[PDB]
């Protein structure tokens, strides 16, 4: 379970990643509405 | 006539830049999917092994 731990350590640190990926298309996306819609 | 279509193109300009950004984070989304898959794929075939 020792080079099992390593690949898991890289996976968690790509997932924090993409977490903050999905949290910058999100509010993008908020502003992109508060534009189209007019709010 | 003219002059308002040069607001509505001036934020119709901003939110298609809002989208160009959010396809582009969604690239970036989509390879780090591919890298954690490459990387899940080999935690099990050791796993598997192991």
């Amino acid at each position: 379970r020792e080079l099992t731990d390593r690949l898991q350590a890289e996976t968690d640190q790509l997932e924090e990643e993409k977490a903050e990926l999905e949290s910058e298309i999100a509010e993008l996306q908020k502003e992109k509405e508060r534009l189209e819609f007019v709010l």
